[PDB]
């Protein structure tokens, strides 16, 4: 007629058109709904709160059955746009969310022909996920998305996947790939969901695979905690009795709490986990403070009248295995034989002074190979966490 | 007829259908909401605003007279859905709320047969209680959730259980068991509320208990604080007179107080209660620096000319229990014999400087008891405190 | 008729009735609303920004002489309700706020016969008030809301009380006592507002009693504090000549500003006024750093060579009022009695460098005078600062 | 008639009315709002993010003349209430704002007669603003805000001013006196804004002049760097050679850096500008540096071998203008005659080491006329912004 | 007719007009959107979140079909404004954005003339952007802005340049220059976009170019990092054998850690990249470090019995290059003589302590070259990034 097309199709549409009624002829077909999900950036991970924030692209179609038309009646026109408060709208959520409403609407969609509907929309997802930090330098995380009807049973919603799972796994075209975290795999994952012997419900689990970057946190971190190795050459060469060590062990100590007071503004906090670096720093914390426990004892047993034990029950371990494993003439002579002992008694001091710098060795050795152990374990450690990182990009 | 059965069932359920009106014939009897609780998360416990985050399944269903239909007149179908804006729905809400918005709704309700309706939500409540860190690493914490109608009396709506208390009681079938509190009991209640003689209100009081998990604040905490045994043992063997042990137990108290001053950016904040935890460490901060105090009296009084009372009133309090409990010839010669006194002026100097050891350490001896009784009085409420944590499983 | 009676009643009432008009038959007569407060909880107190916030249990009913009926023409029913949306309510508003919109709205009242309409609603408050923290461990705070209509004058809308003045003065039926501030009284007042010679309105103004539970704080930082008395009496016996007191005292200083490092992170701020506490420790403070200075200049001058004015025209004022208010042979004997001078060259040093610790104690003992007066100070202005605290329960 | 007067009056004016039209019969003449400003309070200033938080009382009124009625024809009244929603309502809006929407809205506006339709409402404003803070103790900040409308030009819509301009220069009727900042005075000014050839707008702009009070900020930071007076004149009359100064000034270096610790948390913080107060801090600090380091070369040469130049070329600029502006008894006699020199080798190591205390003063001296200096500045610049400050008032 | 002409042209096109249908004529003419984008102001970059807070002046228009009319009809009149509700409005997005909502909506549009419909809007956006801060001080940001249609493809939604690209990329006429970054440069962009074989959309990219003021950067942490050369001829001049440079080169230390304690509160936070300035700052702390422990070891070696090798096999590159590139009569005689060694006992100590100075500066000269050279460096890269800064304004 002489009315445009547009207008009297969207009238013979829309009027006579109730809203609330699941657009079915018969009642006993389900209505199956095709979602896709393509990923655009990881925009937080706070893995303190358990939560991670990201923004999806979205899009879903199903069949409507009360929308139909013959293109040539309407000037031969085969999709048409009309707003998303006039028709039926299935609702689909996720299960683990914390704060969704950022996320604007998009207030149309395609009825393209015999009732396919389509759906384009942002999502501004802020969904819980258990964060660990074991391996904090070289992480990789295995978090879900869960999308179900929180209503209807799967005798009324179907979901089904929009693509073949290849293309979904695959699928990196608008990814943000100058931030944190690196995408790997997008898995997608079909199951029936009941926890009731009446009901059952319909889920399609994504599964998203993240990896972080480590070059940031390796420069950072790792290098000031190379310096162990400064610390154990100067602290090896450098006389283990008593001399200037004890000092310059409580200047290291107090520079290496420092750097700690520093770390404790980067290393993230969790309530439920720890990294295993902060492990070997407090162990190399502890060894420190007994290096100069030691050294205490050592420095002042020999300078200050040491009456040790000559030969106690402890010796026998001591020598077992670590030796194994590492007129008034007269008057006037008298007093002048009497007044000559003042060089011995400016003479023997030292070596009344000077024992036993044998025996504190002992331990000084001993702790000097628990050093090397520590940072041996401590190289080994950082080694098989950097192969188990590396390893990750094959999926 | 010709039209499909739902269409043509929604146009006569809702066509001529009043929202707004409590949907009974007769007015004296009220409507009865059968409510049910399912516990998914805890997402955080504030322990400082006294407040906690929940996500909460929640489910209920009422009878609404004024829909019901013979189902083989509308071709033998027995439920539907309806958007949820063109029914009555009650105001069921929470007494303790601080805020709540980030839940979104379900605009889809089933209306069985013969007036079955039933809703479904998801909920984000953000609710005030009461908690207490008396016991911080063992907490067991004793929250409640009530369930009311905020205007219609008990005349108007009651308020019943969905299940049997049983089943509620133990439900952890979608739990998350990767967080830091572990769910013990949902324990359902219910109760005629009443604040005047005039109305009554019907209310349904969920308990939800709740339980740390003490690993990582054992491993973080209590270790670095049974290092208390390592300052004794470095104390005591150490000569309590004048020689490095006030250096050392001054190295030992800036240790100790770095330790709390890491301590205080992960032990909670409240206004109201402190753990017992940093009563002891208070007491061994106290312990310390009256340790120090007594060491540095000792060091003063052998070294800058002792004057102390001979047998001071003291005395006698001192021995009474404490003992119990724990031609120019001869002016050459004189002049010889003048200056011979050199020898003495040398030697009467240590003599002179080492009198009173023993007793300076008739205090150092006490204090060490005091301390050996503080490290006892902290096992024994460790260990009680982990025996009231465990035996809280039992409910 | 066979219709049942609360459709019928809501379908004569409702329909042909115009919301948006105020129900008077005639527009002379203003239209009462009566309000009513009930105290629940005051979730929080900031004292940094001026602003509490409290939780409010709200009610109020007004006559709508358009809603009115017979009860036996409507089969004898005397109570119903309906959606708030649509009828007339009256815009009620507190005068200060800050951010108000985390209190979800009630869609139901009740119409009750003769026009009474009651309007039950919680109220998430977030008002600003004047907070002063002088007397911070024992602060009694006094903070006032107002309710009135922020367009219609008192022609149009007047506020009256609900219930007598004295119920609402002593009413704590839901009052949750687990936190840190105690209610005492909440006042209601009537007042008339304008400030034009046009038009005036009515206000209902209520005043908040609050106040601190001072235990927490008492026990956290009041005994540290009494550490003063320790201080002193590790520096009042002490010799106070040259010694280990400049030392002592230095490690004290240092110990008592890593005190008020901690406290700083516990203490609130404020912009506008500080603690009288504060005070007390800055003084503290400055005291500590004057005696720390007179003990350097006591031990610099009685050891580098004293040249002190022996009778300036200080030691007047010194002494007018501080004393009342507080062949060869030749040669060889000639050699022998010059180097018979070794023995005075050994001796005479201690009495070159112990002069005068005689004038140096005329400024410890003044300085310990003012120690005192501090601590007397401090001791009377706590005891009438909780004396003020326990007589504001009368109210 | 029997119908009552105002709800005949409403169905009179609403029915038959098109809201969404300009309500003029003439298209040619503008609608002329004549807005009014009441301040209340000063939320905030955060001048970090160069945004203040205000409250504003708002009101307005235009002429509707689709809104006319005779009044004795409706029983003669001559004002009613009518919801906001129902009429056409301008756009006013401010062009500088941050957030919006806390503020709530009021659903009732006055229509009195011959169209005068009035509004009320308050006013949340979050708006950003170029804060300096130049003189922090003393700031006067000059803010202002805009109303115009943001589609209609001014052949549309015209804003006037309500009252005259001096009542809005000084109305300080309902301002809370109990903050930080006080209000001086709000200047109202007319323009007419375009920024192309075609459209023009008209402004309403309005001048906030706020002023801080300095009591709190003076007490809390002027008079500990009132202190630097005690540390000129503990440090001017300790001996300037070696001795105790070097610690003495370093301990006082370390108190002084702990000042400025304790400062950062209370001082704002802005990324285009920096208090002179803190310029005059940080110069303080350089000369305190400097100081320490010229003490620690005097300490170093009188003490290790002084063999500084005699006459170098610095000696000329040294006295120009600075002294201005500022058998065997032979045997036995020769050995006696060899030991004999015990006395001299006991005795020239002072003469030796006290060499020239004479030189080193010559930097001492000009550093303390430094230091002097630079207080002077310091008092001169504090008098001058106190008097700036002070003389701002007249306004 | 009678009825005025504004109120019957609305009633004659915005009744019988169908919102939520394209409006055009012919189903196969797209419609084209002509966008302009003004800049206000740069209200935050965040560097930490990679996103940043702007506020946008925005305007387009469209060809709406349906409304059109002939002016003399309706008394000549050319321009009207309807709700913006009333009428078809495009969805125009932005790609990235994080958090949109507090841009508040304009109720009015312009419909001039045969169709002309437009659109004026404030906006407040959030949007993510990839910052870098490489060259912190003098930075210069690349930031995009993405406008395009969500849902409908190119045949249906074009999108055009208002004015023309060079107008754009000049206009500063309300851009506020108060803050702390400056604009450069705003670059329209026009691209086709299609991830798929089947839809292609229209994308209009606008790329802002931002750039810091380093003023506030520079006098608050250049400076005090151009004290290196102050600690550089501080530790240069002074003995570098045992002295006071071991303890004074301490001191440095510690001020040299409390500057970068005050820094890290002032530096950006990012977990992909760092400052050059901080590599250059953790070098100077590096090579502080070694120079410390460099001097440890000359201060023990050449005091504490010097073994060190004569001539090992390091000798020979120690001498290659680096001094290229840089009766009883004769018992008392045997007893004097005897008795006659203690003035060499007196006298050979320091010779013996004072061996080899001449070795232990071959390590400080080379360390002295290594800080000139980092200076070199330092002050070489300081300048190319300023160079680097000054530049960009070309554009
Ligand atoms: C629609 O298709 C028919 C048959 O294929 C064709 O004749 C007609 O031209 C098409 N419509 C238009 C508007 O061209
Ligand atoms: C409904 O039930 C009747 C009787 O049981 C049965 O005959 C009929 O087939 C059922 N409806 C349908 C659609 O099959
Ligand atoms: C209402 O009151 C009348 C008279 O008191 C009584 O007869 C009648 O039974 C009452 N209504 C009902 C439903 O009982
Ligand atoms: C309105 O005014 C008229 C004339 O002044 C007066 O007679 C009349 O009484 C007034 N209306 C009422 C309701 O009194
Ligand atoms: C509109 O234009 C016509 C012709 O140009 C003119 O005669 C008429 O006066 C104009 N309208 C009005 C209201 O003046």
């Amino acid at each position: 007629t002489t009315q445009p097309a547009l207008l009297r199709l969207s009238d013979h549409l829309l009027a006579n058109y109730k809203k609330g009624v699941r657009p079915v002829r018969d009642w006993r077909k389900p209505t199956t709904v095709s979602i896709d999900v393509i990923m655009y950036a990881i925009l937080n991970v706070d893995e303190k709160n358990q939560v991670l924030t990201t923004y999806i692209w979205y899009r879903q179609y199903w069949t409507d059955e009360f929308l139909q038309w013959t293109p040539e009646d309407f000037d031969n026109v085969t999709k048409l746009s009309i707003p998303t408060d006039s028709i039926w709208v299935p609702d689909i959520l996720i299960n683990e969310f914390v704060d969704v409403g950022k996320s604007p609407n998009i207030p149309y969609v395609y009825v393209h022909h015999r009732g396919e509907v389509q759906n384009y929309k942002p999502l501004q997802l802020v969904t819980a996920c258990s964060l660990d930090i074991y391996n904090f330098p070289f992480d990789v995380q295995n978090c879900s998305l869960t999308f179900t009807s929180w209503l209807h049973t799967i005798q009324d919603i179907n979901i089904t996947l929009w693509r073949s799972p290849e293309e979904v796994r695959s699928d990196k075209s608008i990814f943000i790939n100058q931030g944190e975290w690196e995408l790997l795999e997008v898995f997608p994952q079909f199951k029936e969901f009941s926890i009731d012997i009446s009901n059952s419900y319909a889920e399609m689990k994504f599964y998203v695979i993240i990896r972080r970057r480590p070059l940031f946190y390796a420069v950072s971190l790792l290098l000031p905690s190379i310096f162990l190795m400064v610390v154990d050459i100067v602290g090896f060469c450098l006389p283990p009795d008593s001399g200037e060590r004890v000092s310059f062990k409580i200047t290291l100590l107090l520079g290496y709490s420092v750097f700690l007071i520093i770390v404790s503004d980067t290393l993230p906090a969790t309530a439920i986990g720890t990294p295993l670096i902060g492990v070997y720093f407090v162990v190399c914390m502890a060894l420190l403070v007994i290096s100069l426990a030691e050294t205490i004892f050592i420095v002042r047993l020999v300078h200050k009248q040491d009456l040790q034990r000559p030969v106690p029950d402890w010796l026998r371990h001591l020598v077992l295995d670590r030796i194994a494993w590492i007129l008034a003439v007269r008057g006037l002579l008298q007093e002048l034989s009497s007044i000559r002992h003042f060089l011995e008694k400016r003479d023997e001091m030292r070596e009344v002074a000077r024992d036993w710098l044998r025996v504190g060795y002992v331990l000084d050795r001993l702790l000097f190979r628990i050093y090397l152990l520590a940072v041996l374990a401590y190289s080994i450690t950082l080694v098989t966490l950097w192969s188990i990182w590396h390893y990750s990009e094959n999926l």
